[PDB]
């Protein structure tokens, strides 16, 4: 089905994290993709093979416009290679690294096209957890990518700052996990930094188990509303993805097709 032989490899497009994702085409199609290379020794030595092929099952029958597709697979005696969707505008976390911060209606795009994105996750019965922006993408009109299925399944580690209390307490988890991420993001879109950061991981862990974030001036009301109202130590608190999506900040801000 598959072989390095039908790919014409370029450019490095990230780096592992254990293995890179590289820029290449398919030679009789010249379709063009990025082909990400783990390498099966540093698989092993983490334990990630029962993970990676539960990914690769997870994200190659999703089929959404804000979910990066996955089109195949295939390994060699040394490395497995996954076959992606390329996207053009690269990754939300170099967008926000240039630009610092985002205005409301960008940050309110991109809240609606995540909100969509996980939808359509819940709906078959999928948990991302694990929503970062250097795991968003951005398409060619710039549109939101989801990326990394890796630590995703079914319902109901390195930088605490995206996961809720009741993930980093080790307590069970349900799609609500999910909607405290988009607080997560819709406060560093906005501010430029996660609201739990640290310089340690033991600080990070007592910021998120007591939800201890404070707003600087520019953020508006209707922000600070849908923020407070997503970062609750208590799940079932956390509103629904419809209520999101019809919040008065987004609907206010947001865009439509
Ligand atoms: N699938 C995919 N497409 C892209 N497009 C991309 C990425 C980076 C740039 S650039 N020149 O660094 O700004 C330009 C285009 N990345 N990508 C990935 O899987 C990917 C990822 F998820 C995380 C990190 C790196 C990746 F490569
Ligand atoms: O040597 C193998 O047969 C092998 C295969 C794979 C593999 C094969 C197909 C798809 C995926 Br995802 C992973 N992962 C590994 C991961 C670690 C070690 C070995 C392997």
């Amino acid at each position: 089905q598959w072989a390095l032989e039908d790919f014409e490899i370029g450019r490095p497009l990230g780096k592992g994290k254990f293995g890179n994702v590289y820029l290449a085409r398919e030679k009789q199609s010249k379709f063009i993709l990025a082909l990400k290379v783990l390498f099966k020794a540093q698989l092993e030595k983490a334990g990630v093979e029962h993970q990676l092929r539960r990914e690769v099952e997870i994200q190659s029958h999703l089929r959404h416009p804000n979910i990066l597709r996955l089109y195949g697979y295939f390994h060699d005696a040394t490395r497995v290679y996954l076959i992606l969707e390329y996207a053009p505008l690269g990754t939300v976390y170099r967008e926000l690294q240039k630009l610092s911060k985002f205005d409301e209606q960008r940050t309110a795009t991109y809240i609606t096209e995540l909100a969509n994105a996980l939808s359509y996750c819940h709906s078959k019965r999928v948990i991302h957890r694990d929503i970062k922006p250097e795991n968003l993408l951005l398409g060619s009109a710039g549109e939101l990518k989801i990326a990394d299925f890796g630590w995703s399944v079914h319902a109901p580690c390195g930088t605490l700052d995206y996961l809720p209390p009741e993930m980093i307490e080790g307590r069970m988890h349900d799609e609500k996990v999910d909607l405290w991420s988009l607080g997560v993001l819709c406060y560093e879109f906005l501010v430029g930094k996660p609201p739990f950061e640290a310089n340690t991981y033991q600080e990070t862990y007592k910021r998120i188990s007591r939800v201890e974030f404070t707003f600087p001036d520019f953020v508006t009301e209707g922000a600070r509303d849908l923020i407070s109202r997503l970062l609750k130590h208590n799940p079932s608190q956390r509103p629904m993805l419809r209520e999101v999506l019809e919040h008065p900040w987004i609907t206010a801000n947001s865009s439509k097709p």
